[PDB]
C-alpha cells in the first residue's frame, strides 16, 4: 500500500544503502537471488542469505529495513571499514558472491548475463607489422570527470587511442622498440551498465582523500551506438537511465535517486525516507556547480528493460525463505523482549564494613578488590521494599540496619553519604540512585556480637549529627588501620572524640594524638585546633568524612614515613611502570617502582641501575597513550616529570614505557 520502503542508516554503512536499493530494483537479479538454495547456510555469516533477507524485507516491510546482519556478514563492521573501500569494490563483492552461489542451480550465469561486457586492450606497430591484443571482461566502467563537461566526453576520452612516440617506444618482440598505437575498444555493452564517476580519488600532492565538485552532465537517454565495434538492426545501444547515486560535502551524507519502473517516475531514497522527485531533482540537480553531487550512475538497455525489470510478486519468493525468515523475525522479537526486560531492572551493589577493614589506600576501599553482595531490583520499585528484601536475604532486622549510598564526590573521592529513609522511602530506586547504572550502597549493621542482645542502630539526626570514619596510622609499620565509624553531633568539639579514637586504636587514655582530615588523594590536612566544633575543625563537614590519627611521638621521626600525611603523599607518587625493549617486538618488559615526581635524570638513572647499564646508553620513548606502541624519542633535556609523561594512561590500564639501548 504505502509505496516503497527505505533502509535505516546504521553508523558508517554509507553508500551500502544506496547500492542495495539499486540492486533490489534490478528485478531480474532479485528473482534469481530468491532462488538461491540457502536453507542449510549460517544465519549471520551467509552473505547470500543476508542479502536475500534484505530484499525480502525491502519487498514486505512497513518499517525501514536493517543491514545489521548484512554488514556483519561480509565483514565490514567498523566506521571506516567502508571508508577504506569504494562503491565499485562493494558491487563486485556482492555480485561475485551471489554469482558463485547460483552455480549448480537453474539461475546460474545471471551476473555475467546482466553485468558482463567485453572490451579489447590492443597495441599496433606503425612501421613493422606486429599486434598485441587482450580480451577483457568488465562488470563496470570508470569514467573521468576533471577536464570534462558531460559523460559523452568521458566516453570519447575512454576510447581515445594513445600514441607511443620517441622515448615511449613499444618493444614489439623480435622487431624491437618501434612507434605504435595503444587503444581500448568495447566489443559488448551489457543489459545493466554501471558507470562510476571519478568524483574523488586518493591522489596525494593535493590530498590523500578528496572531492571534485566540478560540473559534470549525464543524460536521461544515453546513446552508445558509436562507441561499439559492431551494431545490429533492432538492437541499438540506446540506454535508459535507471539510478543516480549522490554524495554531499571529511565524509558526508549519501543518497540515491531511482526510477524503479523504468517509466520516468523517480524517487529520492535517503536512507529511511523515500519520496517522489522530478527528473531534475534526479539528474539536473546533481551535476556539481561550484555541496551535493552524483558519483555513480546505472543505465539499462532500452530493448532489455522489460526483461531486466520483470514484475515480481510474493509468489516469486519460495516458502523455504518465507517460513525461515519469519522464524528469524520471531526470534528477534524475543531478543527485543528480553532486552526491554533487562532494561527495567538495575543492579544494587551492597558493601559491608568488613570490606573497609584492612584497606591501606585512600577512601573506604579499593574498587578493583572490594567484594559486593549484589541485588537485581526493579528500577521503579520502592526503597522500603528493597530494605525488606535486603533484611530477608542478608539475615537482619530492618531496625538493625542502615543504608548509606556510596556517592562519588566532586574532587574524585568516593564515599558513603546520607540518604534520609524517612523522607525518601517512597521514591523509586532508580531516581534515588540518580541513574547510577549499578547502585553502590554501604550497609551499616549493628555489631553482630550485640545483635543477639538488645541492640538497635542509634538515632541519626540528619540535620545535627554526622557519621565519620576513623583511620589509625602507625608510623612504625607504615600502615593504615580502619578504626570503624562513629555518629557524632556536629557541635561536638574534636577533643571530645579523642577518648574513643584512643580506645579503638588500643591506645592509653590521654595519649597525645595528631589528627588529619583525609580529604583527597595527596591531600591530608592537619586538624590544628581540637577545641573547636567538628563543623569548624574540618572544612566542608559531611557524612563520610574521614579522620586519620596517630600517636604524637619522637619515635615517629625514625620511620621512613613519620606522618599519615607523608604516607598518603608517598602512596600517591609511588608508581610501578613496565619498561619494554622497542627493539624486541612482543617483549612483555620488566616493572620498576618510581615516583610520579621524578625527572628524566632520576627515571633513567633508576632504570640504568636495573639494566646494569649507563643512563647515557638508554633512549626512552614517549607514550602514544590509548594507541599501543612507542612514540617520539624522549630527549634528555625533557623538562617535565614522570607524571607529565604517563598522563595519557587510563586509570585501570597499567603503565608502560618503551626504550632501547645504544
Amino acid at each position: 500500500h504505502t509505496g516503497y520502503v527505505g533502509l535505516k542508516n546504521q553508523g558508517a554503512t554509507c553508500y551500502m544503502n544506496s547500492l542495495l536499493q539499486t540492486l533490489f530494483f534490478t528485478n531480474q537479479l532479485r528473482k534469481a537471488v530468491y532462488m538461491m538454495p540457502t536453507e542449510g547456510d549460517d544465519s549471520s555469516k551467509s552473505v547470500p542469505l543476508a542479502l536475500q533477507r534484505v530484499f525480502y524485507e525491502l519487498q514486505h516491510s512497513d518499517k525501514p529495513v536493517g543491514t545489521k546482519k548484512l554488514t556483519k556478514s561480509f565483514g565490514w563492521e567498523t566506521l571506516d571499514s567502508f571508508m577504506q573501500h569504494d562503491v565499485q569494490e562493494l558491487c563486485r563483492v556482492l555480485l561475485d558472491n551471489v554469482e558463485n552461489k547460483m552455480k549448480g542451480t537453474c539461475v546460474e550465469g545471471t551476473i555475467p548475463k546482466l553485468f558482463r561486457g567485453k572490451m579489447v586492450s590492443y597495441i599496433q606497430c606503425k612501421e613493422v607489422d606486429y599486434r598485441s591484443d587482450r580480451r577483457e571482461d568488465y562488470y563496470d566502467i570508470q569514467l573521468s570527470i576533471k577536464g570534462k563537461k558531460n559523460i559523452f566526453e568521458s566516453f570519447v576520452d575512454y576510447v581515445a587511442v594513445e600514441q607511443l612516440d620517441g622515448d615511449n617506444k613499444y618493444d614489439a618482440g623480435e622487431h624491437g622498440l618501434q612507434e605504435a598505437e595503444k587503444g581500448v575498444k568495447f566489443l559488448t555493452l551489457p543489459p545493466v551498465l554501471h558507470l562510476q564517476l571519478m568524483r574523488f580519488m586518493y591522489d596525494p600532492q593535493t590530498d590523500q582523500n578528496i572531492k571534485i565538485n566540478d560540473r559534470f552532465e549525464f543524460p536521461e537517454q544515453l546513446p552508445l551506438d558509436e562507441f561499439l565495434q559492431k551494431t545490429d538492426p533492432k538492437d541499438p545501444a540506446n540506454y535508459i537511465l535507471h539510478a543516480v547515486l549522490v554524495h554531499s560535502g571529511h565524509g558526508g551524507h549519501y543518497v540515491v535517486y531511482l526510477n524503479p519502473k523504468g517509466d520516468g517516475k523517480w524517487c529520492k531514497f535517503d536512507d529511511d525516507v523515500v519520496s517522489r522527485c522530478t527528473k531534475e531533482e534526479a539528474i539536473e540537480h546533481n551535476y556539481g556547480g561550484h555541496c551535493t553531487n552524483a558519483y555513480m550512475l546505472v543505465y539499462i538497455r532500452e530493448s532489455k528493460l522489460s526483461e531486466v525489470l520483470q514484475a515480481v510478486t510474493d509468489h516469486d519468493i519460495p516458502q523455504q525463505l518465507v517460513e525461515r525468515l519469519q522464524e528469524e523475525k520471531r526470534i528477534e522479537a524475543q531478543k527485543r523482549k528480553e532486552r526491554q526486560e533487562a532494561h527495567l531492572y538495575m543492579q544494587v551493589q551492597i558493601v559491608a564494613e568488613d570490606q573497609f577493614c584492612g584497606h591501606q589506600g585512600n577512601d573506604m576501599y579499593d574498587e578493583e578488590k572490594v567484594k559486593y553482595t549484589v541485588f537485581k531490583v526493579l528500577k521503579n520499585s520502592s526503597l522500603a521494599e528493597f530494605v525488606q528484601s535486603l533484611s530477608q536475604t542478608m539475615g537482619f532486622p530492618q531496625d538493625q540496619i542502615r543504608l548509606w549510598p556510596m556517592q562519588a564526590r566532586s574532587n574524585g573521592t568516593k564515599r558513603p553519604a546520607m540518604l534520609d529513609n524517612e523522607a525518601d522511602g517512597n521514591k523509586t530506586m532508580i531516581e534515588l540512585s540518580d541513574n547510577e547504572n549499578p547502585w553502590t550502597i554501604f550497609l551499616e549493621t549493628v555489631d553482630p556480637e550485640l545483635a543477639a542482645s538488645g541492640a538497635t542502630l542509634p538515632k541519626f539526626d540528619k540535620d545535627h549529627d554526622v557519621m565519620l570514619f576513623l583511620k589509625m596510622y602507625d608510623p612504625k609499620t607504615r600502615s593504615l588501620n580502619y578504626c570503624g565509624h562513629i555518629y557524632t553531633p556536629i557541635s561536638c568539639k574534636i577533643r571530645d572524640l579523642l577518648p574513643v579514637m584512643c580506645d579503638r586504636a588500643g591506645f592509653i587514655q590521654d595519649t597525645s594524638l595528631i589528627l588529619y582530615e583525609e580529604v583527597k588523594p595527596n591531600l591530608t590536612e592537619r586538624i590544628q585546633d581540637y577545641d573547636v566544633s567538628l563543623d569548624k575543625a574540618l572544612d566542608e563537614l559531611m557524612d563520610g568524612d574521614i579522620i586519620v590519627f596517630q600517636k604524637d611521638d619522637p619515635e615517629n621521626d625514625n620511620s621512613e614515613l613519620p606522618t599519615a600525611k607523608e604516607y598518603f603523599r608517598d602512596l600517591y607518587h609511588r608508581v610501578d611502570v613496565i619498561f619494554c625493549d622497542k627493539t624486541i617486538p612482543n617483549d612483555p618488559g620488566f616493572v620498576v617502582t618510581l615516583s610520579n615526581r621524578m625527572n628524566y635524570f632520576q627515571v633513567a638513572k633508576t632504570v640504568a641501575q636495573r639494566l646494569n647499564t649507563d643512563p647515557m646508553l638508554l633512549q626512552f620513548f614517549k607514550s602514544q597513550g590509548y594507541r599501543d606502541g612507542p612514540g617520539n624519542p624522549l630527549r634528555h633535556n625533557y623538562e617535565g616529570t614522570l607524571r607529565d609523561l604517563l598522563q595519557f594512561f587510563k586509570p585501570r590500564q597499567p603503565k608502560k614505557l618503551y626504550y632501547q639501548q645504544l
